[PDB]
């Protein structure tokens, strides 16, 4: 990337910000901008690029062969009991919560078994995480 | 990319901002922008790209042969009882969640067994998460 | 990268700021800003990228052959009980929360078994994480 923000509130290349109670009076502004922005970015040149890939097998003998690739997800067990009695209360269960793995950004790139590529791979994430909020 | 921007509440490139109580009087504002913007941005040159993929068996004997890709998905449990009773009790669950792994957003690219590939690749990903808000 | 910009609040290239219970009164401003950005950035010039993979056999002997990638997920447990009895209470659960493995981000790249490339890998990654708030 070149130019990554992030931003609290506000982004103003040029701000005249005037808020509460105040008397603006007699100002006189003159602004000029000569803003130029020149972008050459990732530019490529090759002449030649070659990818190859090849297997050869002379009359050999395979048995028991196993390939798995990356994220082998196999046999797992989640339990969450929740044995609730009473005898005579008063429940006041206000901002209470149960969660199990939520997820909110799964971003999955380039995962195989077998890869070959030329180039260029980017990944770009923002955001304002607030889980709870309760009042 | 180039220009990635994450704004809290405003962008303005000029902002004459005015707000509560104010007395704006006599301003006499001037203003010139000569704004440039000049982009060449991911150009490819090339004369030759070769893509050569070759698997070549000769009289050989294959057994027992198992290939699997990324994310095996396998034999799992969930299990949340919920086992509730009461005797003479006053219940109040103003804000109460149950979640098992609740996805916002989930990108997958180039997830396979055998890959080959030129180029590029990108991805973006902007939000503002909140979860729960309860008053 | 070039530019990564954090930012708590505002952001400006000028900012002519003004808050509460102010008189401005007889205020003149002459501004001239000459901003100039020239990039040429990630330029690549490759006569010759050769890219070759060559796997060969002969007549040989294969068994108990097992290949597995990273991210190899077997065989977990997770028990979280909840066992909850009560005489003549009152219950007060205001802000209470059970979180198993609450995932936010999770940016996957180049996760594989066998692996060849040739460029540029980038990952961004801004936020503003608050888990809970509770008043
Ligand atoms: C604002 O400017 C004018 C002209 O220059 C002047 O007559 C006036 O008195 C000024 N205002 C104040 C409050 O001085
Ligand atoms: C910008 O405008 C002001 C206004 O008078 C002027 O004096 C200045 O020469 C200008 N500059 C350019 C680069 O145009
Ligand atoms: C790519 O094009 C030609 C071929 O090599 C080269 O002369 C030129 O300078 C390159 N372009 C850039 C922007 O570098
Ligand atoms: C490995 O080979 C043996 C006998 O050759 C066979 O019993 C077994 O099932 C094989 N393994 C797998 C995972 O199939
Ligand atoms: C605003 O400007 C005019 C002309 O310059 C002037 O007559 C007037 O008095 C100014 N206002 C104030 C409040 O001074
Ligand atoms: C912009 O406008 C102002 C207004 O008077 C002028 O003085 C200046 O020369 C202008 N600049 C350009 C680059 O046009
Ligand atoms: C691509 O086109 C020709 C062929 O190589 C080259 O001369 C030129 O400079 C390249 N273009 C750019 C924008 O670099
Ligand atoms: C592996 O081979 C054995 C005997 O050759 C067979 O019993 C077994 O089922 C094979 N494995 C699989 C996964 O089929
Ligand atoms: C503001 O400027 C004008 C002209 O220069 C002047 O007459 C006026 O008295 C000034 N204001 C104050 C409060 O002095
Ligand atoms: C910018 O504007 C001011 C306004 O008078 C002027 O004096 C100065 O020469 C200008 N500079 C350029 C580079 O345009
Ligand atoms: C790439 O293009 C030609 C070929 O080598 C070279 O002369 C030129 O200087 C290169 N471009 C840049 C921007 O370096
Ligand atoms: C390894 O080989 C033995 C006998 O050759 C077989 O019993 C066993 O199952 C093989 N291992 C696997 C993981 O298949």
């Amino acid at each position: 990337s070149i130019d990554v923000k992030y931003i609290g509130v506000k982004s103003a290349y040029v701000s005249y910000d005037v808020q509460k109670r105040t008397i603006y009076l007699n100002i006189t502004n003159t602004l000029n901008i000569t803003n130029n922005n020149y972008y050459s970015v990732e530019v490529e040149n090759i002449t030649a690029q070659v990818q190859f890939s090849k297997t050869v097998i002379g009359k050999a003998r395979l048995n028991n062969i196993t390939i798995i690739g990356p994220l082998d997800m196999k046999q797992i067990d989640y339990t969450v009991p929740t044995v609730i009695a009473e005898e005579m209360s008063y429940m006041y269960d206000f901002c209470t919560l149960i969660s199990i793995k939520v997820h909110n950004i799964v971003l999955m790139m380039q995962v195989t078994v077998t890869t070959t590529y030329f180039g260029h791979s980017e990944q770009i994430s923002q955001e304002r995480y607030q889980y709870v909020d309760c009042g």
